RNA sequence: AAUUUCUACUAAGUGUAGAUCGCAUCCAGUAAAGCGGC
DNA sequence: GCCGCTTTACTGGATGCGTAAAGGACG
DNA sequence: CGTCCTTTATT
């Protein structure tokens, strides 16, 4: 009601409506017969050649200044750069000289005298064709001599290359905002971890990466920036962290990776270096060495028939390396080595089918000379022996017959399981023996075959583990005695069999790479700038514009050949008849009054005053040092006699201009003029004559359709829908503008009708929803799965200009500030992120009363009274499933984006439904880059997705079934949240979304305010000692099975932030431990006070004995507090989980309330109408929106005028005092 | 199981409900398999 | 499980445009 | 000389 209201008509945005064009009579017939669209699609592959060697001439211009580009005063900017102590006026002085940096690298790319003619038609008709060497890019180019315009917005995406502005697409971006931050970050790394670098790792890194030429050192000083400028320096800059790969497959190690051994093995956490990233339009080969993928089927196929057969070379390996095995017991058993590795407990289960055994026979072997009989098994005993088991390089094969028992003979064995292993391939190529004949075709391309892959993959699995499993025979030595006879034969066999390691390579990045489809072309009807804007001085320059005839709007277009026809036709009086549209804007009026009054053509015309045309030059009405206000007064002035005296402009719109003495700047008259340069209009065409122009094949008409416009729909339209009826419905006093710059695609058919699924007719089909009372449809026609793809559609893109003259202007959220420091009973909604619930809506009233509170895991909706309940979290799962079991088998992997996607759109639906209701508020948690990785499969990325959609929402909120000339409605929608630019250009605020701190949101008792802030891991006996002495009283009440700890904060470390101070803790309740190792549970329920009770008769305490606090300090013995501490630590653990159970999620406090009893979410979840948070989640959800209840009790205090500099973001002293007085 | 398109439907018979900013460019991120060092 | 190289997939953020009339070249 | 494709102007 009284909030939503303000915010409407608050700001211009664009959005895009999307329709299938239908052909009417004749249109497609004489569409084929001109040959038009095979024009446009070969138009459209040849428009991305033309592109890519344009990029080829750009990246030589881009690199002929970087390669000779030199940075003045680099050290300053970093000298600035690392002070840890700047003011709010050298911070200004660091961004004025990172601007001066990116003008440094930019003006460099301007200085070029040919910078200006790279995106004019020169470029095509002149520059390219003299830089291209090919005849045939040179002809490629030279079709495009009639269509330079088709590039303007492809010579837009390339000027934003060279720009200056700290823009994402800019190259002075990337190299300095960017790249610098990266590189001087990384010198500040370099300094800390340059003492752990050898001197031959300096040595090795130098010699193999950097030749020489350079010391390793260099690549941090300030001066050395300019080498790593282009993709060259780059590429070899990368190197120096990560390493390469050479011909032979040596893994040159890179600093990451010396730093990354070294902290593993002096157990530290040291940082490792940024990589650089690429530079802008960079065709980047890469320094490591990898074998090209195959072009088409048929490579594939040659390569597997020749090299995998059993005539080829790789089976002559495993041929031969079965006759090794075969004939083992002949050489020395002490020759031949087993490696040491992880994959050796496999190996102790093959020969007599046990894992751990030879790690167990090894270990009495260590233990008894290193086993002094006092001990019998120290920590420190069985904690060495795994340093020295694995530090063992391999085993022989006697030192494994000398473990093992007879009559059980390690050599024989070997020779079963070898045995065993390639009989399985010999029979997978009975099965692959179609593969590999030499008359064998493919009937299904290798994508579209998974039957053939699975074939390849089943063979290439099997001869994949029977290598992976010899590789650990030989124990990389390295070895004083090898029975060089054996392994002489071994290698030779073994590095043959070694080539399938590049084989499974290749043919993975072949068959798993998504098949080819032919992408929709956009139409151009022999024009470059066709369809672009809808004027109606320019229906003959375009040749497209839009009729209409009763509920049905259609496109029509004008052939080359006859481009007036559409302009002689007239009014039929009796016959019927066409709207025909009369579309009229002004697009740009600082850029197009000017540009008119001031061009060549009609400069003389109007003569603009000499004192005019230096108010323009010297720009003294634009506000700032320049401006002055007469000035521009009388530029508005000229500006408006001159339109009155321009016929095309003041004959089109009915101009009303507010007196020129009120204006305060010249962007209050600009706007005058765009509000009203725009008019809409509709004229009467005979239908018998257009009609007859279509037939005729000199005009081309297409209907403009989606499912809304059928005559068989009778239900609400689609909201886009809408929006198309009211651009032109005379109730829209400019509301939804209708925008230029449509396009239209030809989409091929990608599907067969014949290979559809059918439903067919008649038939009975069976309902999925289990809600629905009606199992069975019974429909007198077929039903075709994806029937849109089955057929060749057109398609149109019309974009809208949405309150393109914004009449509210303020700002947004410090009106939301005003109404919330004024409301009596505000609403807060409180949405919660997880792993076990996606999310978790609670809504909450001015005094922090639960009004609502559910789990999104499912979506339910009633339509007239069919319930339907979709558990949109299990579909996610399965999905996610679908695609990790896919990627593994080399299968089809299906899309997740759209499944996410269509879960927000019902999400969103509830909380704008809860906006509209409660006039609520919304509240999410304060998540930085950081928090996005998380340690177990996320779908995380769904409340990533859940902000922005929910944000482009609420830019334009709509309910489709307000009226839509009424508030709230299509053409007066609701825009409650900042326009949405980046996701970094954002505040603590955006309007009624709230971003707050989690700090203390779940880990808090609601029923008290109570929190952990004590530490409670054992550090030492006396830090224990310490620990039990500063509570007030440890003591046993016997009348409640309860141990009591009552403490005053104030008595602890870092307990500033709590209110209260003193508590009393009771071990009432359950905890939840995690196991640290068959068994039933990985977890078990501890109970306290049978703990409590259980440690104190441990070590011979009477705790019954009133105060206990020196009585357990009494203890000498370490293991007492080491577990006495741990009891404490369950105490204090009130959020109980364990992972992917769906029964344990619960919140349980160790404090009695103002009555007495605690809080346990249990005794909540059961309640449907609980006045508590049911479970830990929404637990978070109740009190991240509490925590903007305190927000909105700052903006009841403070005066409008200081409202917008009330800071929001709470302070984790004033929550607790706030969470500890709300009850 | 239809769709401008996506999702979920069949929703009373060629559809229902919700959502939907297109296009081009630059860039990055995640997952998987292989490959080398701990 | 950490570090690093590759390849395939799918996915996502930040930029530009959403223009009529002047301007010029051309048969 | 009218027609079609190119460049332009910046609250
Ligand atoms: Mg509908
Ligand atoms: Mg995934």
């Amino acid at each position: 009601m009284s909030k939503l209201e303000k915010f409407t008509n608050c700001y211009s945005l664009s959005k895009t409506l999307r329709f299938k064009a239908i052909p009417v009579g004749k249109t497609q017939e004489n569409i084929d017969n001109k040959r038009l669209l095979v024009e446009d699609e070969k138009r459209a592959e040849d428009y991305k050649g033309v592109k890519k060697l344009l990029d080829r001439y750009y990246l030589s211009f881009i690199n002929d200044v970087l390669h000779s580009i030199k940075l003045k005063n680099l050290n300053n900017y970093i000298s600035l750069f690392r002070k840890k102590t700047r003011t709010e006026k050298e911070n200004k002085e660091l961004e004025n000289l990172e601007i001066n940096l990116r003008k440094e690298i930019a003006k460099a790319f301007k200085g070029n005298e040919g910078y200006k003619s790279l995106f004019k038609k020169d470029i095509i008709e002149t520059i390219l064709p003299e830089f291209l060497d090919d005849k045939d890019e040179i002809a490629l180019v030279n079709s495009f001599n009639g269509f330079t315009t088709a590039f303007t917005g492809f010579f837009d995406n390339r000027e934003n290359m060279f720009s200056e502005e700290a823009k994402s697409t800019s190259i002075a971006f990337r190299c300095i905002n960017e790249n610098l931050t990266r590189y001087i970050s990384n010198m500040d790394i370099f300094e800390k971890v340059d003492a752990i670098f050898d001197k031959h790792e300096v040595q090795e890194i130098k010699e193999k990466i950097l030749n020489s030429d350079y010391d390793v050192e260099d690549f941090f000083e300030g001066e050395f920036f300019n080498f790593v400028l282009t993709q060259e320096g780059i590429d070899v800059y990368n190197a120096i962290i990560g390493g390469f790969v050479t011909e032979s497959g040596e893994k040159i190690k890179g600093l990451n990776e010396y730093i990354n051994l070294y902290n593993q093995k002096t157990k530290q956490k040291l940082p490792k270096f940024k990589p650089l990233y690429k530079q802008v339009l960079s065709d980047r080969e890469s320094l490591s060495f990898y074998g090209e993928g195959y072009t088409s089927d048929e490579e594939v196929l040659e390569v597997f028939r020749n090299t995998l057969n059993k005539n080829s070379e790789i089976f002559s390996s495993i041929k031969k390396l079965e006759k090794l095995f075969k004939n083992f017991d002949e050489y020395s058993s002490a020759g031949i080595f087993v490696k040491n590795g992880p994959a050796i407990s496999t190996i102790s289960k093959d020969i007599f089918g046990e894992w751990n055994v030879i790690r167990d026979k090894w270990n009495a072997e260590y233990d008894d000379i290193h086993l002094k009989k006092k001990a019998v098994v120290t920590e420190k005993y069985e904690d060495d022996r795994r340093k020295s088991f694995k530090k063992i390089g391999s085993f022989s094969l006697e030192q494994l017959q000398e473990y093992a028992d007879a009559d059980l003979s390690v050599v024989e064995k070997l020779k079963e399981i070898i045995i065993q292993k390639v009989d399985e391939i010999y029979k997978v190529y009975g099965s692959s023996e179609k593969l590999f004949d030499a008359d064998f075709v493919l009937e299904k391309s290798l994508k579209k075959n998974d039957a053939v892959v699975a074939i390849m993959k089943d063979l290439l699995d099997s001869v994949k583990s029977f290598e992976n499993y010899i590789k650990a025979f030989f124990g990389e030595g390295k070895e004083t005695n090898r029975d060089e006879s054996f392994y002489g034969d071994f290698v030779l066999a073994y590095d043959i069999l070694l080539k399938v390691d590049h084989i499974y390579d290749a043919i993975r990045n072949y068959v798993t790479q998504k098949p080819y489809s032919k992408d929709k072309f956009k139409l151009y009807f022999q024009n470059p700038q066709f369809m672009g804007g809808w004027d109606k001085d320019k229906e003959t320059d375009y040749r497209a514009t839009i009729l209409r005839y009763g509920s049905k709007y259609y496109l029509a277009i004008m052939d080359k050949k006859y481009a007036k026809c559409l302009q002689k036709i007239d009014k039929d009086d009796v016959n019927g008849n066409y709207e025909k549209i009369n579309y009229k804007l002004l697009p740009g009026p600082n850029k197009m009054l000017p540009k008119v009054f001031f061009s060549k053509k009609w400069m003389a015309y109007y003569n603009p005053s000499e004192d005019i045309q230096k108010i323009y030059k010297n720009g003294t009405f634009k506000k700032g040092d320049m401006f002055n206000l007469n000035d521009c007064h009388k530029l508005i002035d000229f500006f408006k006699d001159s339109i009155s005296r321009y016929p095309k402009w003041s004959n089109a719109y009915d101009f009303n201009f507010s007196e020129t003495e009120k204006y305060k700047d010249i962007a209050g008259f600009y706007r005058e003029v765009e509000e009203q340069g725009y008019k809409v209009s509709f004229e009467s065409a005979s239908k018998k004559e257009v009609d007859k122009l279509v037939e005729e094949g000199k005009l081309y008409m297409f209907q403009i359709y989606n499912k809304d416009f059928s005559d068989k729909s009778h239900g609400t339209p689609n909201l886009h829908t809408m929006y198309f009826k009211l651009l032109f419905d005379e109730n829209n006093h400019g509301q939804i503008r209708l925008s230029g710059g449509a396009e239209l695609f030809m989409r091929r058919a990608s599907l067969k009708k014949e290979e559809l699924v059918v439903h067919p007719a008649n038939s009975p089909i069976a309902n999925k929803n289990p809600d629905n009372p009606k199992k069975t449809t019974t429909l007198s026609y077929d039903v075709y799965k994806d029937k849109r793809f089955s057929e060749d559609q057109y398609e149109l893109h019309i974009p809208i200009a949405i309150n393109k003259c914004p009449k509210n202007i303020f700002k947004i959220n410090t009106e939301v500030r005003v109404l919330l420091k004024h409301d009596d009973n505000p609403y807060v909604i409180g949405i919660d992120r997880g792993e076990r619930n996606l999310l978790y809506i609670v809504v909450v009233d001015g005094k922090g009363n639960i009004v609502e509170q559910y789990s999104l895991n499912e979506i339910i909706n009633n339509f007239n009274g069919i319930r339907i309940k979709t558990d949109y979290h299990s579909l996610l799962d399965k999905k996610e499933k679908e695609r990790f079991e896919a990627r593994q088998n080399w299968t089809s992997i299906e899309n997740i984006k759209e499944l996410k996607a269509g879960y927000i759109s019902q999400v969103v639906h509830k909380i704008c439904e809860l906006v509209e209701k409660y006039d609520a508020v919304i509240a999410l948690e304060d998540l930085n880059s950081g928090f996005k990785n998380s340690r177990v499969k996320v779908e995380k990325q769904v409340y990533q997705k859940f902000e922005k959609m929910l944000i482009d929402k609420l830019n334009y909120m709509v309910d489709k079934k307000s009226n839509p000339c009424a508030t709230g409605g299509a053409l007066k929608g609701y825009q409650i949240t900042n326009k949405f630019e980046s996701f970094k250009s954002m505040s603590t605020q955006n309007g009624f979304i709230f971003y707050i701190p989690a700090w203390l949101t779940s880990k808090i008792d609601p029923s008290t305010g109570f929190v952990n802030l004590l530490k409670t891991k054992y550090t030492s006996i006396a830090d224990s000692k310490k620990f039990i002495s500063s509570f007030d009283r440890i003591m046993y009440v016997p009348e409640e099975d309860l141990f009591e700890f009552a403490l005053d904060y104030k008595n602890f470390s870092r307990t500033d932030a709590d209110y209260i101070k003193k508590w009393k803790l009771y071990s009432y309740g359950n905890r939840i431990r995690i196991f640290r190792n068959n068994n039933v549970f990985d977890w078990e329920e501890v109970c306290l006070t049978s703990a409590y009770k259980e440690l104190f008769n441990k070590y011979g305490i009477n705790y019954q004995q009133g105060d206990i606090r020196a009585l357990l300090c009494e203890q000498s013995d370490k293991a007492f507090y080491s577990s006495f501490m741990a009891l404490m630590s369950l105490m204090l653990q009130m959020r109980n989980s364990i992972t992917g159970r769906t029964d344990v999620d619960f919140l349980i406090s160790p404090v009695k309330n103002s009555d007495g009893i605690f809080y346990d979410s249990r005794n909540y979840e059961a309640q449907e109408n609980a006045i508590l948070p049911k479970n830990a989640d929404a637990n978070g959800a109740y009190n991240i929106a509490r925590k903007v209840l305190w927000a909105i009790g700052q903006f009841k205090k403070a005066e409008d005028e200081k409202l917008d500099k009330v800071k929001i973001a709470i302070s984790n002293k004033e929550w607790l005092e706030y969470a500890q007085t709300s009850v």
